[PDB]
């Protein structure tokens, strides 16, 4: 849900960055490759994914990063910042100051405009407002109980009248009537049309001046990706107050196409739905989505992370009881070191454990799994193979029969 | 790589257990059905994994958690025991005592075998001994050359003779030449044929006779799924002597249903090969393989996730700047507080934090973005909407103003 | 859109088998494992894929065909109506012979119930009926104006009371109002139930009330093989049950709950496939299992002809190049592979011999067949282990068809 | 195998303004965009893919079809010809004429090059001539005997000395004594580098010190758009430079290999295809890109036909039911379907008719129709919006029909 699969994708350049070896022209063009390939499968127009992937490029190729900053952390930087400009740079709510501040919703038929009407009726009634709405949606009059349906649990009110034929005298008659009963905000739900033709922007320009909203905003089905540029750019030059809610981005291929289309038509983009239930409206705060999208900050996820490990208690558990019987191999030291030096953030030392590892590298399973079989001329074959000596062999063995005695003489009652 | 999906999708079940709301019948059914489609999915014969998945149902159902240990984590324990018998429950590593111990290996064409000698041959050369094999390949000569190909480097003698065509006559003749020239261990590979029919197992049996290895090593494809069964079997009832190594794991969907299918059969698996590289294979140790297949002990990946936290430094560092110039907004302080009670394992309190985010999720976007316009009314509309008290929406607000004063007065020189 | 990868993936099993080379009885076992491994992926239950795909391997393997019928083409019989009684053998249609017929439709919260009451409606009314609908969904209002919104603009009457809290009150009253306006069929919406729990079940009270035709159970077909309790549960409570299953578009676990259903005995009567009002379909088990194995696609082949038919640019433009003497032993070869499959002039064996000695000419022969020396015609024979007189031979044919298309004109179509 | 999901993807295109219902501006603009959307994903240079996507939109919205053409077909022959041009437009094949030809090869490690020496060695020797390797690749010892492994069976010399440790000298005697056994084309395989680098390209010595009549470098097909540079360099190092590009078999970049190579014009010879000896196919851009896009299916069209006679079982058991007398509205309705697509009996206005009528019935009454009364029938007529009279003639052409198949005897093939 949610643009969904261009997130992990985004994610991934970004996690590559992390935990490439090192920062290099050729890490960069790849990055950028992995970018474009993302973008376009979400149906970003090709001319916008390539002027941002051009500049992305560009800054990080030749873009010093600040003290004490790594040309890698600046590398996620640019790429953040790029990519937030990309989808607006930043909120841009909606006020309200006026007494009944008034919003008018245009929108064509399977846009999701009725359902956006009583998500935003709801977002605000929730939030402590009244809210009445008015349906002047004469073109599919089903649309008054439709909003009925979803609203009156709330006991939002909506102003409607499936047998009245003059768009503009019901908007009007509505919104007097639901100001008469003292709300603080109106949602005026207009009627659709097939397309966003001439028709549909003349009609909106009309009930427009007629009732004067405080904002006209322009409900667009995110599954249409960048075919919203021209929706939202045709629609923004029929109005000095327009916004745009983007709805079904939840699971749609081709919401990314959408909101980076409309981010760059210079329309405000307010809240995006996000799925068919009433509460599927979140505001649209760039900076803040951008985030989401890209994996950052995740310290949900680290603790998932902690919280799964913890769970493997009595795995662990029964390994420990395995050592009390003295059922420990050179395989379960392995690790036990191999733990502790990739713990950072009876200890041998970095050099001292590299050491081991090559040595134990030397070592054939069965010797791994029962070191007892472990006799000199074996010793003197695993020295020889791992181009250690014989005394080092003898160490690492010691570590382990120490290691071992421990373990084979425990309480029995503990935890680790 | 290495049945890949499977793992991915074994680990997923695990997860969604630890992530739990609850430990019901509901959650067992859905687990082994999850497991059921996993194991599918990798070829598994439908009729073993019934077989499993009932018995990991039961186990669930009806078993007790052991003091301390929850029901969720000893789920947990029993998946990851279940699966590890279902591939063979522990280690049967090849010991090498015998003089020159003898290695046999056998398989059909494009099992990977001729390869799989080299890789072998290799494993045993690293690790301090020496190597000859013996190409007894008639049926494609062109082995002896491969070999020499893949062997060279590492100086491990190759005994051929591409213009030779008695197989038990070759393979005879090279065991005495290579036994002459002084190795640890000898590697005899044997002819293929297209299928493992009746001419093979007798040929296998007839050169065994002749050459009285220590061990005999049936090469398996694995990409062939669940059809390595009846392959396994029929060599495992040919030889008292007999184990597996499974092929082309790498990648593989099917893999799965290979190893599970020829540990069905009792014969010991070995080794498994993991590409078309002289070093790509890898001893097979079942509690292990099981366990990096399922994802538990991941510390390495929990590190993973805290370095890629870090690398998110300059993004956090310029955050954290323009609160300094006093951009400090509710969605900010939402945040560090959201952060810091998921922090565990200016500080508000569990309870308290919990009243603060309900009272801000009765905030509009443009109150959170800019708090000095809440004025009076807005509070009281806040406190209602949210339902708590004016007195609470003012407490909030006060912790916001104490935090903003904070940071847009600090230092310019220090790093969080 | 409907059990979508189900059915690409079973409809392969089958050309698999019409092309396979022979049928020896490791072709049943791949079919049997492809098919389960088709059925397990769409959330069937896996007991009952064992059962249904050992059937098919039994029957295909101890099965000796009708006289004039082929291995294969009774094994492709053999899959097709192991699926349909697999999915309920035969369809079985509502009746409507009383007047009022009543349908009870019972459902828990999310399963489609209110959509699907007004898609059956429509379903009978756009059948010449005369319908009403009786909301005695007291559990969520918002049903009421569900139904309105979703049935005004067909003028079916939608009788309720979001204000009525009594269930079996409401279902009472309305069944009689309805009655009154003299329809031939009422449907009945229920309410809800957060889950199919013996409260939901404890339906057998409005049954009893107004005595029903029929009760009609809506089953999210998502849940998929988690249908098959659902559907039990609710037949054992009723003499007279049927099933609709909604949601099956897009839905990856359609196929299982299709099957848990059906597995339970309880009639299927209809699918519904979409949000709209016009996505319901009458199930009937050959019909659909026919369409999912993708069987008597005449569609399919007309659409392959069409498709074919526009490539004529591009053939006229490879013609074209002809008239003009660049015509290559690449185009003749193309032209002769070709016409072996005019049917349903040259042979087949004799251009069965001409590819052999094609397949040993280099590719600057093959376009350039004009600088093939007397030398290199013993290359070729040789190469293609053949007389230079079957070299030459080719060759002629060759010149021939040349020089034809070098003297058409451009009246070639 | 080779090029996979990118083919069906530029396939679907095509499929799709066949079956467009008219050709709009909106049509093109789709299609460009599903093109970029394949050609991206398959990792065609970005630029590369406006370039190319933009002629074809402009090529498309402002030409008019030659006469006889649609502006569909047209447009099919656009993105054909486009392609075709994208990936080098046309054949070029090595030319053998000289006494020794000789082919040096360069590659740099894991690009296939060797595997590439023996493949191509194999397809002359297939072909007629007699080869010769002289393996001067002293960077990786092992190829020697890789070269005897895979040639060995072939008879095919493969001159080399693991011992020689001088590249240049190594290739300077093979040359000269595998020249002497009387080969008609020598293949030389030089020493790899890590990396495509001035050391690698630095060639230019035993190139003139042999004087190859060609040098083809092979490059891994896998590395996608990279392949841009590294062609590029190696061409601008050779007056006489030709392409192979390998493991295209399965890759998800071959795409961006081969369009990456084509941009820079430096001609693509043979593609690899696998890991074997006959894994190996001269490149011909027109008849690649025809594969690709699947036109001139011949075989698609019969594989299909094939498939739906198998079915016969299955038909013929649906007509035993018919002489049996059980022959419903639903069959009837099918045969008629049907039948308007015996071309390429009781028309196509009659049967548009019938179709109406039918949808305005029941399910009961399409599977029974012995219950359709008289007041049934209005009902019918009604909901159809058509004269009870139309309704009798329907029902009495499946009377006819159906007596028809119950008065047929089991003679009926
Ligand atoms: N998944 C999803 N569906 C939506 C969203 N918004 C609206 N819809 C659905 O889109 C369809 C048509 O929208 P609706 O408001 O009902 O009608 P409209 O006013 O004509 O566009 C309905 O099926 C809605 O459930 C959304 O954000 N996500
Ligand atoms: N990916 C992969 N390929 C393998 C593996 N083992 C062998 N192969 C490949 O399988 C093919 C045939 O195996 P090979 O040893 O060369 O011949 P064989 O003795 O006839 O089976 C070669 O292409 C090998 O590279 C493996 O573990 N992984
Ligand atoms: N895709 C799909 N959605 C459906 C189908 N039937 C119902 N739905 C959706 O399921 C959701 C809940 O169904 P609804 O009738 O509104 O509510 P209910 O009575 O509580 O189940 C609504 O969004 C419907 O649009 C179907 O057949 N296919
Ligand atoms: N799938 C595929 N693999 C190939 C192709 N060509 C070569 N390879 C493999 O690429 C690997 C390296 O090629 P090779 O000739 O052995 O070594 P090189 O000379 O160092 O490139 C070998 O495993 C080959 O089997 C091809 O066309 N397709």
């Amino acid at each position: 849900m949610v643009l969904d699969n261009l997130g992990k994708a985004l994610a991934n350049t970004l996690k590559k960055i992390a935990r490439a070896s090192s920062v290099d022209e050729a890490l960069i063009k790849e990055l950028v490759r992995d970018i474009q390939r993302a973008l376009i499968q979400a149906d970003v127009n090709v001319r916008l994914v390539l002027q941002l992937t051009r500049e992305i490029q560009r800054r990080a190729l030749e873009e010093k990063p600040p003290a004490g900053i790594s040309k890698k952390e600046h590398i996620i930087k640019i790429v953040y910042e790029e990519l937030t400009k990309f989808l607006g740079t930043e909120a841009k709510p909606i006020e309200i100051k006026e007494k009944p501040t008034i919003l008018l919703m245009v929108g064509i038929q399977g846009s999701g405009k009725t359902t956006t009407v009583a998500k935003l009726a709801r977002y605000f009634q929730k939030r402590g407002y009244k809210v009445g709405v008015v349906c002047s949606d004469t073109w599919r009059p089903g649309a008054y109980h439709q909003l009925r349906q979803l609203l009156d649990r709330y006991h939002i009110e909506v102003f409607g009248n499936p047998q009245e034929k003059d768009a503009i005298k019901l908007a009007k008659e509505g919104v007097d009537y639901f100001k008469s009963k003292g709300v603080d905000i109106i949602i005026v739900d207009t009627a659709g049309r097939h397309k966003e033709d001439k028709a549909l922007i003349e009609e909106m320009k009309q009930i427009s001046n007629v009732i004067h909203p405080h904002e006209v905003i322009l409900v667009i089905d995110g599954t249409i990706g960048q075919q919203a540029y021209n929706q939202a750019l045709a629609f923004k030059e029929a109005t000095p107050i327009g916004s745009i809610i983007v709805t079904k981005l939840d699971g749609s291929a081709k919401g990314g196409g959408a909101l980076s289309a409309v981010a760059a038509t210079g329309a405000p983009i307010k809240f995006i739905g996000t799925g068919e239930k009433i509460d599927d409206i979140e505001p649209f705060d760039p900076p803040r989505f951008v985030s989401r999208l890209l994996g950052l900050g995740d310290i949900q996820g680290l603790l998932e992370k902690f919280k799964e490990l913890e769970k493997e208690v009595e795995i662990k558990e029964e390994d420990i009881e395995r050592f009390l019987r003295g059922k420990f191999t050179l395989k379960d030291m392995y690790a036990q070191l191999e733990a502790m030096r990739k713990m950072g953030p009876i200890s041998i030392g970095e050099e001292r454990l590299k050491k081991f590892k090559v040595i134990m590298d030397s070592m054939t399973e069965e010797e791994l799994l029962n070191p007892e079989i472990i006799n000199y001329s074996r010793i003197k074959r695993i020295a020889r193979g791992s181009g250690t000596s014989t005394k080092d062999v003898k160490e690492l063995l010691d570590q382990y029969r120490q290691m071992k005695k421990l373990f084979k003489s425990m309480n029995k009652r503990q935890l680790s």
